[PDB]
């Protein structure tokens, strides 16, 4: 069974990984084994010192608390993102451009990216005057919250991944993996794809043809944009995986409109399981957000993103078609 | 006692309030009486329906929070900063520009902008990895903390003081001061400037001078620009006031850079009692940081800040001339 599980894990670095599959082969452990899988493909322990049953023992803890009772916002989500921005981060386009240490913070950021996710949104959370919202001024409520209980799990008892970066290396790669998890809050997509759009049309390559980034602000930016499009990447995969995500946001969302209906507010766009047009809204996300991201980030890495975004032009169309 | 206590009050609309005397007459209670004054000089109780015993409940919670053992950032200069608010906001040249909510905005957020200051910087609690840099993600740390604790503050028993605001009235008040806190962040000093020169250049007045301000966007700007003038207008108070305020906040530098002497850590400018320049740093700070600021909210509001103009002059004079 183990076998089997090891069998699965050699398709890391394909696009449309069985993450379903290695969740339940696993006991529930992906975000740990693929995480585990992906630092060892990118010698990542050795190039950072990071002692193995330490990689184990703070991978465990920061999946123990993703809620394994959410539907969308749990575990898996988090393993696929890693995965998915593992991928991206070995894009032709990409190659030799980012150092380790930007690796290891964008792999990091993505497998944070949701820690300790409720299952209700940003909104619900200040229309509520939740404690949360309370604590960050509504303000990025859950982005904030889950890079502050992402970086406080590596205090925990031999949790601390990068006990052996130089205090330069700490320094830099907190600040990275803040700046990447604070641009998956959905109210920042406008604004980081018009940044992206300008690098694209700005953009230069190398003498080998690899992309050109002079300065942290592209760097950064880059990175930002990687994550965010491992995040809304369920559209872009095979279309088993993407209907099963699909099940998932729908039972969520569900769960917090009945909520909203219990105390009586109005309910947010897509939450109310009886007025629900499941098809309609995949179609009308990937229009006006999924593929105006995804074509932008295919133009930055021409040609390297053309299979990706032909799933999703079919996908798009599937969806439509059940209409 | 109570009858000087009520005479000294009666100058609440002066530049130069004598705040230390009503801190000592008040009992160390300037927040509250002065927060409770400026409420009935401004109409607020009616205007809002604050039942009286909420506002003294509230305003007295609020003010056991300040650190009695902070020297600088403690209830006094809270209630230095509202009352030098309420000032600002009689400007002529400012006409009851602001509504009656964004008025009250500007003096609670003032209230509530340094509450549980612990006496140090947000640099400092960024390098010792604290648990309040590490809640708020190394940006905006004091500052976010300082609107969290004013607004859980208002949840205590008989604290709500906005119980009989609408629900959309709040909704606007609470984005409001968190607007204007967030802005009281020293390193956003240059954007704010930047952004009050840029309305001052573009400024549009009637014929009778008094400012037309149209979008929320320049309204919200200028009662960020102001609350931050208050925070900054020690140096433009009358010399035995300021002379008070560069003593505490010398001392509350130099027990900083006691606090990083004995954990090794890299003394902050200005923290070193050993190797300070008190007047020499007034100077600097007045050239490069409260002129500037000072000049360009001048500017905005002329000829209304040339008393306040020009006391900053004497006494940058005065600095100069003891060294
Ligand atoms: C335009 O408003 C919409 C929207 O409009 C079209 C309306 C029908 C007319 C549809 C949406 O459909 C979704 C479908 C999804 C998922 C979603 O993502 C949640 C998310 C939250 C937070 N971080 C990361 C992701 C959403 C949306 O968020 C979403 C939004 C909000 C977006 C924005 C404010 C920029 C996630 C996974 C899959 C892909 C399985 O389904
Ligand atoms: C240029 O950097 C300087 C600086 O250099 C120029 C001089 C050559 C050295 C000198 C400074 O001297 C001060 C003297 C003070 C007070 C101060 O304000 C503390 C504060 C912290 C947090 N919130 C609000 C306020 C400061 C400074 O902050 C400060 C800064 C940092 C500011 C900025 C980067 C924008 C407060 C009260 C009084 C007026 C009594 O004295
Ligand atoms: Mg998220
Ligand atoms: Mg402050
Ligand atoms: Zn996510
Ligand atoms: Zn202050």
């Amino acid at each position: 069974q183990e076998d089997v599980l090891a069998k699965e894990l050699e398709d890391v670095n394909k696009w449309g990984l069985h993450v379903f599959r290695i969740a339940e082969l696993s006991g529930n452990r992906p975000l740990t084994v693929i995480m585990h899988t992906i630092f060892q493909e990118r010698d990542l322990l050795k190039t950072f010192k990071i002692p193995v049953d330490t990689l184990i023992t703070y991978l465990m803890t920061l999946e123990d608390h993703y809620h394994a009772d959410v539907a969308y916002h749990n575990n898996i989500h988090a393993a696929d993102v890693v995965q998915s921005t593992h991928v991206l981060l070995s894009t032709p386009a990409l190659e030799a451009v980012f150092t380790d240490l930007e690796i290891l913070a964008a792999i990091f950021a993505s497998a944070i990216h949701d820690v300790d996710h409720p299952g209700v949104s940003n909104q619900f959370l200040i229309n509520t005057n939740s404690e949360l919202a309370l604590m960050y001024n509504d303000s990025s409520v859950l982005e904030n919250h889950h890079l502050a209980v992402g970086f406080k799990l590596l205090q925990e008892e031999n949790c601390d991944i990068f006990q052996n970066l130089t205090k330069k290396q700490r320094q830099s790669l907190r600040k990275m993996v803040i700046d990447i998890v604070l641009a998956t809050d959905m109210s920042k997509h406008m604004n980081l794809l018009a940044d992206l759009k300008t690098m694209v049309e700005t953009k230069k390559v190398t003498s080998s043809g690899v992309l050109l980034l002079d300065n942290y602000s592209d760097r950064i930016q880059v990175l930002q944009n990687m994550v965010h499009c491992a995040d809304l990447s369920n559209p872009t995969k095979p279309l088993q995986l993407y209907r099963q995500w699909t099940d998932r946001i729908m039972e969520e969302f569900f769960r917090q409109g009945d909520r909203e209906r219990e105390r009586g507010m109005e309910i947010s766009p897509m939450c109310d399981k009886h007025n629900a047009s499941v098809e309609k809204s995949q179609v009308g996300f990937i229009d006006y957000i999924v593929h105006p991201l995804w074509e932008t980030w295919a133009d930055l890495v021409h040609p390297d993103a053309q299979d990706i975004l032909d799933t999703l032009e079919d996908n798009r169309e599937w969806y439509q078609s059940t209409i």
